[PDB]
């Protein structure tokens, strides 16, 4: 609904900043609305779901196991580890990884499991094998983070993202166990209260993934519906405003208000 593309209009206009944003059909891939669908916009914290999917890949395929335990130290400690942080001393399974890294987007989680898979490359290589040829990983935590504008490094974009999140959740791709445990990761969601849920109505789905990064980035993929069931692919990403981090929740909330009364 142009409705909504209004709003990621005003978006631009209160954040001073480029929105790039996609709705997606979750069923037939069609896309419903976009706004920049194709232009580059960093990551951030949102890459943690396609490495979840990529860890959950090489479960499926025998060569990782979810209750394998990593060991880790303080020397691997990485700004913004809640979760990795108090457990030091027992380490965690990679599933307890895939968990911190989606729920409580745990940074150090998140490199732990880079490192478990063979790295950006890998990962980077993975996303191509799955017909994505846009999305990029070059970087480990912090750095992914950096948003140096213009950068093509650790960005994706929107239209591309939704494809691929599409892709993870619904296509052959995963093992329906693995899809359910990657849609169960995304659904406990804890950090994302501001963003799409503060504007989600009761009942209904959401499985998502928001980020922050440097350079006012900020963004959130998610699969949302009513009747407690995913229907459409949100993508939502900015990058370059000078706006406070509230500032930037409520734009998006404001954005996802929208889609949802235009529903
Ligand atoms: C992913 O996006 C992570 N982001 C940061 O560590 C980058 C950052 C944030 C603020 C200032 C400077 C750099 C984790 N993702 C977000 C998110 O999920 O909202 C957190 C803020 C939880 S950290």
């Amino acid at each position: 609904h142009p409705e909504t593309l209004v709003k990621v209009k005003d978006a631009e206009d209160q954040l001073g900043a480029r929105v790039g944003y996609i709705e997606l059909d979750l069923n037939s891939g069609k896309i419903l609305e976009s706004f920049r669908p194709e232009e580059r916009f960093p990551m951030m914290s949102t890459f943690k779901v396609l490495l979840c999917g990529a860890v959950l890949s090489r479960v499926d395929a025998g060569q990782e196991q979810l209750g394998r335990r990593i060991h880790y130290s303080q020397n691997d400690l990485v700004e913004y580890s809640p979760v990795t942080e108090k457990h030091l001393t027992d380490g965690m399974t990679v599933r307890e990884l895939c968990s911190a890294a989606i729920t409580m987007s745990d940074n150090t989680a998140a490199n732990l499991l880079l490192t478990t898979i063979g790295g950006p490359k890998e990962l980077t290589a993975f996303l191509h094998n799955m017909g994505d040829h846009v999305t990029r990983l070059d970087r480990w935590n912090p750095e992914l983070n950096e948003a140096i504008p213009n950068d093509e490094r650790d960005t994706t974009m929107p239209a591309a993202m939704a494809t691929t999140l599409r892709k993870l959740l619904t296509g052959e791709l995963l093992t329906l166990a693995s899809r359910q445990q990657l849609i169960d990761w995304m659904e406990a969601d804890k950090v994302a209260g501001p963003l799409l849920r503060s504007a989600l109505p009761a009942g209904w789905f959401i499985a998502d993934k928001s980020g922050a990064g440097e350079r006012g980035s900020r963004g959130i993929i998610a699969a949302l519906g009513p009747d407690g069931k995913p229907s459409r692919i949100v993508v939502i990403y900015t990058t370059g405003s000078q706006a406070t981090m509230d500032e930037r929740n409520r734009q998006i909330a404001e954005i996802g208000a929208s889609l949802i009364k235009h529903w």
